[PDB]
């Protein structure tokens, strides 16, 4: 193990600096022994993920809030946890030195560091790309015969997403998806701005525009990426606003409907890539449950979609009952994934707070939120930025958990990066979310989950100023007493009888 090097740069909170030498790191993950909790706390006063233990104990008394684990009530099985090889983030990681590369990957995706399973993968350019390109820019080449990866894919992405691959012991799922489509298939001829594919779902615009995905998960394969999944295109709402000023590709629900009914799901189908999920929506949660309504109440269409992606924009208010809650009634077996997340997007906002814990707990309050409404998996948008936000072909600057500085070769893992750690570290695909239930009414966020081996977790988020003593119960196995600290942040991981 190696801890946390802090640093202030005059936020609430601390990043951890990383470099061409150094960078925090777990020891190889292992459980207590039966009988032994393990505690992970990281702290607004700047605590990182720091390991402890305790006793599980036999008996409780007191009138205090009391957690009790209902490990029979079941709910998702969590897919799992990662982030976007956008070109930004590409270009940043590759910018450092190659020790650093190395300490950033394995921050992300070894076991000595926060064991991401998920790459969203975009498909040609987007906002965080410094170039405008599709796969297929010659015109008119409609059995796409010039479809071909750019440098972008194959000397930037590809290799980093093998490097990931070989730095994780947990299988890695990627997911693609894209922004626009060549502008020859476009009602605007632009790669931004308010536009759709040309014509109507069946005709030569949208199979050729489906035989494009099928084109994509053929070159990636050349390289020897499989994809789990595929969204039917980033933010379909974005194309339909005039001025929209980035990549985008406009479609009513009613449009995606007919295109995944007539084009696309056959499309895939047909293909050696008949095994990949197609996820719907990948847009903002107030689109739901409309959106779905009118896809998965057509059949035709329903046949070919597995999940409805979902974005979070964490700057922003939406309700979750009313959008997720709705959604899953209507329509249970549809599963719902998170597929992008983002803060400081807001142009008024600085787009990055070295050290901001509040946009830690962001990120921490919407994971939770999110596994409370059914949602099996959560995906963070670029997976390093610049001190700027960037690059960004717009300046449409974001915030990211890990920051590149290259004229240091120093990295800095946000508050961000810890409280979505919280979660990746301690939740294996196939986990699944199980009930708990307060016995008085509290300020605590939390949830808890079962591994597939039977074992417990529990995260546990305080966002108040006051520390909480509290009792977690597991009717199984006994109780764990401890307190949950102002501004912290708390997993706990313990073998059940
Ligand atoms: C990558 O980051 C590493 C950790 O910051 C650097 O290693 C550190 O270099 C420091 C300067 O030589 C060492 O000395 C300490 O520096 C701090 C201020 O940064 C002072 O307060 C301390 O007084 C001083 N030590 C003592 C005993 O007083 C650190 O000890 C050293 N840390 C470690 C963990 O080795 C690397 O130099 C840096 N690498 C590159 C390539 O830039
Ligand atoms: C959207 C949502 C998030 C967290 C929760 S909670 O973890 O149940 N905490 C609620 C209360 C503060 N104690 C419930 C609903
Ligand atoms: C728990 O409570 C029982 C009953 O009062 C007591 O006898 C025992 O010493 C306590 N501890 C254990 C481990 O059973
Ligand atoms: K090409
Ligand atoms: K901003």
């Amino acid at each position: 193990a190696r801890p946390c090097i802090p640093k202030s740069f005059g936020y609430s909170s601390v990043v951890c600096v990383c470099n061409a030498t150094y960078c925090d790191s777990f020891d190889p993950p292992t459980f207590p022994a039966l009988g032994t909790f393990s505690r992970y706390e990281s702290t607004r006063s700047g605590r990182r993920m720091e390991l402890s233990m305790g006793p599980i104990q036999a008996n409780h008394t007191g009138t205090g809030l009391l957690l009790t684990l209902q490990p029979e009530q079941k709910f998702q099985k969590v897919k799992g946890f990662g982030g976007a090889m956008t070109d930004a983030a590409a270009l940043n990681i590759l910018a450092l030195s190659p020790p650093a590369q190395n300490l950033l990957l394995k921050s992300y995706f070894s076991e000595e560091g926060i064991g991401y399973n998920i790459i969203r993968v975009p498909m040609a350019s987007c906002d965080f790309s410094i170039r405008t390109y599709t796969y297929a820019d010659t015109p008119d080449d409609f059995q796409l015969h010039n479809f071909s990866l750019p440098e972008e894919d194959t000397k930037l992405k590809i290799p980093l997403i093998h490097r990931a691959l070989q730095l994780a012991q947990r299988p890695v799922s990627l997911l693609a998806s894209p922004w626009t489509s060549p502008t020859w298939l476009k009602t605007n001829g632009a790669v931004n701005g308010k536009g759709s594919l040309k014509g109507q779902p069946g005709d030569i615009y949208h199979q050729t525009w489906a035989r494009y995905f099928v084109k994509f998960l053929d070159a990636y394969a050349e390289h020897k990426l499989q994809f789990w999944a595929v969204t039917a295109e980033n933010e379909p709402s974005a194309g339909l606003l005039s001025g929209y000023p980035f990549q985008c590709l406009g479609f009513t629900p009613e449009h995606q409907r007919d295109f995944i009914a007539r084009d696309l799901g056959p499309t895939l189908a047909n293909s050696t890539h008949h095994n990949v999920r197609l996820l719907m929506l990948d847009d903002q949660r107030l689109l739901l449950p409309h959106w779905a309504k009118v896809v998965l109440t057509d059949p035709e269409a329903a046949k070919y979609v597995h999940g409805i992606a979902v974005h979070w924009y964490l700057d922003f208010l939406a309700p979750a009952k009313a959008t997720l809650g709705e959604t899953h009634r209507l329509f249970p077996n549809t599963m719902l994934f998170a597929s992008e997340a983002c803060v400081g997007s807001k142009f008024w906002e600085q787009s990055v707070r070295l050290g901001s814990w509040d946009r830690g707990m962001q990120y921490s309050h919407s994971i939770i939120t999110n596994l409370l409404y059914h949602v099996v998996g959560w995906t963070d948008w670029n997976l390093a930025l610049n001190p700027e936000g960037g690059p960004n072909w717009v300046r449409n600057f974001v915030d990211s958990p890990i920051i590149v500085d290259i004229t240091k070769d120093t990295f800095y893992k946000q508050p961000m990066f810890y409280h979505l750690g919280h979660f990746s570290k301690f939740i294996p695909e196939g986990s699944q979310r199980v009930g708990l239930v307060a016995s008085q009414k509290n300020d605590l966020d939390a949830v808890a989950l079962m591994h597939p081996d039977g074992s417990a977790v529990v995260v546990v988020l305080n966002r108040s100023s006051k520390d909480v003593p509290l009792t977690i119960k597991d009717p199984a196995v006994g109780f764990l007493e401890t307190i949950s600290p102002g501004y912290s942040i708390h997993t706990y991981l313990w073998r059940r009888q």
